[PDB]
């Protein structure tokens, strides 16, 4: 993948997440947009074969994975950190994209995801440098995790495509 | 959802879904993005409790699905026409990015129906199939590995559909 390096600093941050399906549907999904660097916070069980399994062809980015305690850890060392959630500055995931793979080039970026039903807390929030919002059903705007890791992953690879 | 009515005339089209998970977890993806009229040609089992399950909140658009047995079906009356494939050198046709399809979806939308056609897992589409389509739509992705889950590919579709919609306000 020529976009390999550019998108290697970029860490997907999942925090304690309680399906291992879902640890690997979010794999593949980055794989399939070049991200490789995969942050596990405190999951509720560490991965396992069914995350193996739903990661299929990605089950390198589980394997390579990061697993910490705290989020602080998986943050260290980024000079942007934006969470994800359905005051404080407000990215959409397009631009959300833009910036990640402008700051990426530099140093190290984490995009941060919250737990299947209750997201990120409000400590956790107040970590982040932006929030983004995929805009959504106001009906029913809660994507699933993986899937709202493909739509940023998806935005980080146009923002690289655009650099070309 | 504001969208609603903008966004009603669009069909997702699924052929062959193999997997009853899949056809929830793309029931989900439409609803989120204010899309509701899922269409299920020849699927290989009937949408059952997996299928509800994966729905989530978005069970309702599995109950309206409309169920059958030809893709012609599935088609007939839409003025537009999408299918999901990588570009082809044995059939070539005319290529949108997610971008493109979602602009050109939503344009036509406002007045006529638009069918956006997924394919079989791992397999997709036939070019028979194919070859009912106005457009073929390709998601950029990793040369590597570059096949998304069918409810993925339908997650950024429908997402770039509602923010053509947005654009529009
Ligand atoms: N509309 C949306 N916008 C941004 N992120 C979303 C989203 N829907 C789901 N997510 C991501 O998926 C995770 C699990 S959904 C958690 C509940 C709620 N939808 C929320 O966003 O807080 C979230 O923590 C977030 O990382
Ligand atoms: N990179 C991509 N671009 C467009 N659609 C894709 C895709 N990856 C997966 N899909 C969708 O998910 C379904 C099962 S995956 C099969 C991929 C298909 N053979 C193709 O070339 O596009 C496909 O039929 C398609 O609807």
């Amino acid at each position: 993948d020529p976009a390999l390096r550019a998108l290697q600093n970029i860490r997907i941050v999942l925090v304690e997440t309680s399906h291992t399906g879902n640890m690997g549907s979010v794999a593949r999904a980055m794989k399939t947009m070049g991200l490789t660097n995969l942050w596990l916070v405190n999951p509720l069980v560490k991965p396992d074969s069914q995350a193996i399994a739903l990661a299929a062809g990605a089950s390198d980015v589980i394997g390579n994975a990061h697993i910490v305690d705290t989020l602080d850890e998986a943050l260290a060392g980024c000079s942007l950190v934006v969470g994800t959630s359905a005051p404080w500055p407000m990215l959409d995931p397009r631009e959300c994209g833009l910036k990640s793979v402008a700051e990426a080039a530099n140093t190290p970026v984490a995009l941060v995801f919250g737990r299947e039903r209750v997201g990120l807390t409000n400590e956790e929030l107040q970590k982040c440098h932006y929030h983004v919002a995929i805009a959504a059903n106001p009906e029913y705007s809660s994507l699933n995790l993986a899937m709202a890791v493909q739509v940023i992953a998806y935005e980080v690879r146009m923002a690289w495509l655009a650099t070309q």
